């Protein structure tokens, strides 16, 4: 949640940085490079080796030190700590503008407005196939790995028109970063039911969350799925409600043999079988069952 200043709040300002420290807190940078605190000593006729200068600006509490090498965040005069969860992405934007992730899973539920409770914990994203994640972001960080067609992120993302619709910033809905919509949301959780932590806050919203998914989008996020998938993203339709657009979603699966599929985070509560998706759910259902009492 916090990113603190080992200092408090009451900071000294050496005098060899009062330059780089005004410069930092007129101009508020989201994320300190290296190269940026670089530039701003020399600015200030500061000639202290950058490293030094840095090392000592973290032992006096003005920068701290974010997850991705070469990336500090600077917290400014009269406060203690900055509130941004997502700190250790934007450090990896401030070095990669092409990092390709997208908030995933309990984030993008989140913001979309299908949980109870703020999430806590890594920060779950998306990446395509092809994009590694940096070493120092693993502790920070849980990744889903559903190869989706990165070059598609119009299908990934929220439609604009629902963004609208449901009193959303068109850009800043998921505090300024690249965040899945609800299909993709949907299909994520049906495709790897474990990638998704809270479940009992989100099964309560399946009926919110199904009135907001297109079942053409849907159908194309589970396009070459397994077709469990498809079994359960329908079944999530059925529970939201809207058991005829969950069958008719289900027709359109690619493979037309179905064996029976669980709905479980891991297979062991109760349980309820049903026919028309060829499932057995250990999930949904049960986790009503126990919040209802
Ligand atoms: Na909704």
């Amino acid at each position: 949640a916090m990113v603190v200043s080992p200092a408090g709040a009451d900071r000294r300002i050496p005098t060899w940085a009062s330059r780089v420290v005004s410069g930092l807190a007129r101009d508020r940078p989201v994320v300190v490079t290296k190269e940026d605190l670089t530039q701003r000593l020399t600015e200030a006729g500061c000639g202290r080796d950058p490293d030094s200068a840095i090392r000592e600006l973290r032992r006096i509490g003005w920068l701290v030190q974010l997850p991705v090498k070469g990336t500090w965040a600077f917290i400014p005069p009269g406060e203690a700590a900055i509130s941004d969860p997502y700190l250790p992405l934007r450090s990896w934007l401030a070095r990669d503008q092409n990092a390709g992730f997208m908030l995933a899973g309990a984030s993008a539920a989140w913001h979309l407005g299908y949980l109870d409770r703020q999430p806590d914990g890594r920060i779950p994203i998306w990446l395509p196939p092809a994009k590694r994640l940096p070493d120092g972001l693993a502790s920070y960080v849980s990744v889903v790995r559903i190869p989706w067609n990165a070059a598609d992120t119009a299908l990934l993302a929220p439609r604009p028109a629902l963004l609208v619709r449901r009193r959303l910033d068109l850009v800043a809905w998921a505090t300024g970063l690249p965040a899945l919509g609800p299909e993709a949301l949907l299909v994520q959780i049906a495709t790897r039911p474990a990638s998704f932590g809270p479940w009992a806050d989100l099964v309560p919203h399946l009926d919110d969350l199904v009135a907001d998914c297109s079942d053409e989008r849907l159908e194309r996020l589970l396009s070459g799925r397994p077709t469990s998938a498809w079994q359960r993203a329908s079944y999530l339709l059925d529970s939201g409600g809207e058991p005829a657009r969950g069958q008719a979603l289900l027709a359109k699966r690619h493979t037309e043999v179905m064996p029976v599929t669980r709905f479980t985070t891991a297979h062991s509560g109760e349980s309820v079988w049903a026919p028309e998706y060829q499932l057995v759910d250990e999930l949904v259902v049960p986790l009503l069952r126990v919040i209802g009492k």
